[PDB]
């Protein structure tokens, strides 16, 4: 049966249970003395007692470089599976596989992923599965992940799972509170008058952000309630439109103080047909909306100085971006464009202090196959969705750029 | 219901059909002159026409550079899907993305993966779409993707569907004969008694190969079998033994001249625990066997110069490799390792002209959801596994390196 998943409220703590870390890498110590204040850390010891059940393991494989120390593997975890609480979190830290130095480790590194994908699909009660690599080049202190960590070991990441998180080099300051993590940053969201859009709002006001709720004139009136309830205001317009950066731009200068510290490119529109049926305005209107406009408002907003130091940008992907769908490949282009988006500007967009990343939800209650096949046995929420955007967008999530993620309860279609 | 799949008998020609080439980038007319003589080439015309069924369309996506452009995926295909025949190949080629150049064309590159997988799943009767890059620095000449055009526009690529090639820049030459690539050339293959390894030994054989099979003392009969069918020779071993590479380079010093110019690292076990009921004994067989020895054996045999100049070294990754696999957290973090064998090895290996890649076939009839759960609504031959391995052995591969490609009908199932 699919388990009645933890999900989060304001004040929580990150976990229902303990947080074992081990491993001999240069993670394990330095993830320790940044969550003791907030975890209830436990040990690995050899007379397998434990007072409460894990509600996070985390093993530091960041020191295997052999293909004989991937035995470690299983002699960490498989007497610490039969602990596991309900919605527990199983997380690997590895290094970037490129950057592990020797070929040797680099195989290694890579072969993790094998390793937590399959795990994933063996977890019971909820319980999900992570691998995060971090770059060779990270300082001992190992800040940049803090974010990364934070996200995966609690409720907020309920339904991603199976998934790779991948770290650079530098170094994090904590938010000045980790429940408040957005406090005081301006987020601008398209598509905000229902659905997805609406709960990005809601999540990033309850995490303390002002939102800049977005969308067409033709939903003005929920987009008014939206950016009511959340403490935010409505802006209606056309992204695809000529002065929508203008619009954007003036919007914030009037009301939030100049700035958008984050961008969410979640607007979005279908206009399904067989490329053998496909006319120019199904065609077109779908790449206008769904990869010029996220393209244009990036480059304008960043141009103009509205997103500068401490940007985050987050682009909506999806699964027919990833593997394709029928019917799609209009839309389909445009998701595998926002991939490419975060791909190709990050590099760039590093220079100004501004991350950009995707996220690729997949089957979201927003029908019984696309339901039930992903290692969770259930569709997601929209808050799962919004929780991972949130996780992009904090500030201390700096060193976490180019990522693509999916938030799909490990869901077995891919690529 | 499902096509039943064209595939290749000695002789055949390409395509059942003419092959089309359009769209205005660096690649359209040099292959033109490359495929003219062995393909029946026509071009686009304004007016629809066209004598024959398209057996091949190819698309050069190389010089689209902003979103708009996009538009001419549209403009091209849209009227010519039509006149596709049973089994066809649709192709795009574009530029590696990340050396694209500009921001806005690197986005546009990456986009046409949306496109190509989403078209897979719209073809008709067997017919297959994949996506090839090629460097930014390869020649005007494009020699170097040469033999990734002759694999996909051939009966061959059967059950290859949905898939990314990647050219390097490298310079090719094409064998003495395309019929038999392999003339001359002495191919390693483990796990050759039974199954998918005996298989790639016949089509190694069908292509000019002398293949050395390789399998267990306790395979001996079988093995015997298929080494004097495919006229090479068997080689019993164990290769988790320390002497393997020995026996192997003593073995092709006394019968095949001293080489090995292909390694087919195809031997596998399994040992299936859930990792909560996982033992010392099942975790070091399957590591030892599929993980360990692949690396000792391609290690070895460069490190000696038995693999030299012109070398081609394939392993054989799988569905868990990629996806994972409940009750494989052994068997997946081996095939994942084999990804990274070739991920981490290509360059390494660049230096002395030798390239690896990666295999990962999908459901291969050796139940009923594996087997439709895929574009062509069907499950694999083996003999479809061993065509792609034949694709990266060609001599005129050598553009071709630290590429993982499945072979699994465009399976749902992935990553
Ligand atoms: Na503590
Ligand atoms: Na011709």
């Amino acid at each position: 049966q699919p388990e009645t998943l933890r999900r989060y409220r304001p004040g929580d703590p990150p976990l229902a249970g303990s947080l074992l870390i081990g491993g001999s890498g240069r993670v394990a110590e330095p993830l320790r003395t940044a969550l003791a204040d907030d975890y209830n850390l436990v040990s690995n010891n050899i007379g397998g007692r434990w007072a409460d059940s894990f509600g996070g393991v985390v093993f530091d494989a960041t020191g295997i470089t052999e293909a004989e120390g991937l035995k470690e593997l299983y002699t960490f975890f498989t007497p610490l599976l039969r602990n596991l609480a309900p919605c527990a979190r199983v997380v690997v830290v590895g290094t970037t596989p490129a950057e592990a130095g020797s070929v040797h480790a680099q195989v290694v590194q890579r072969a993790l992923e094998g390793f937590t994908r399959s795990l994933g699909k063996e977890l019971r009660r909820g319980a999900t599965v992570s691998l995060v690599y971090l770059s060779a080049d990270a300082k001992p202190g190992a800040t940049g992940l803090e974010s990364t960590m934070r996200f995966i070991l609690s409720a907020k990441s309920a339904y991603v799972d199976g998934q790779v998180f991948r770290v650079g080099a530098a170094d994090s300051t904590p938010p000045a509170d980790w429940d408040k993590p957005l406090d005081g940053k301006v987020a601008v969201v398209t598509g905000a008058a229902r659905g997805i859009g609406a709960t990005i709002a809601e999540v990033f006001a309850r995490d303390g952000a002002t939102v800049v709720a977005i969308d067409v004139d033709g939903a003005a009136e929920d987009l008014k309630r939206v950016a009511d309830k959340v403490g935010g205001t409505a802006l209606t317009l056309d992204v695809t439109a000529d002065d929508a950066v203008d619009k954007i731009t003036a919007h914030v200068t009037e009301h939030h103080g100049g700035k958008v510290d984050i961008l969410v490119n979640n607007a979005g529109i279908t206009r399904d047909k067989l490329l053998a049926n496909m006319d120019e305005k199904r065609w077109d209107a779908v790449i206008a909306v769904n990869l010029l406009a996220p393209q244009r408002l990036t480059e304008g907003l960043v141009g103009n100085g509205t997103i500068g130091e401490g940007g985050r940008v987050i682009g909506l992907s999806s699964m027919a971006g990833i593997a394709g769908n029928r019917g799609q490949t209009n839309y389909a282009t445009t998701k595998a464009g926002m991939i490419g988006l975060a791909e190709a500007l990050a590099p760039v967009l590093a220079d100004k202090g501004i991350t950009i990343n995707a996220v690729a939800p997949g089957f979201i209650e927003t029908r019984e196959v696309g339901r039930r096949l992903n290692s969770l046995f259930q569709g997601g929420q929209p808050v799962d969705v919004a929780e991972l955007i949130a996780y992009f967008a904090s500030p201390a999530s700096n060193a976490v750029t180019g990522n693509t993620i999916r938030v799909c309860g490990q869901a077995m279609l891919g690529a």
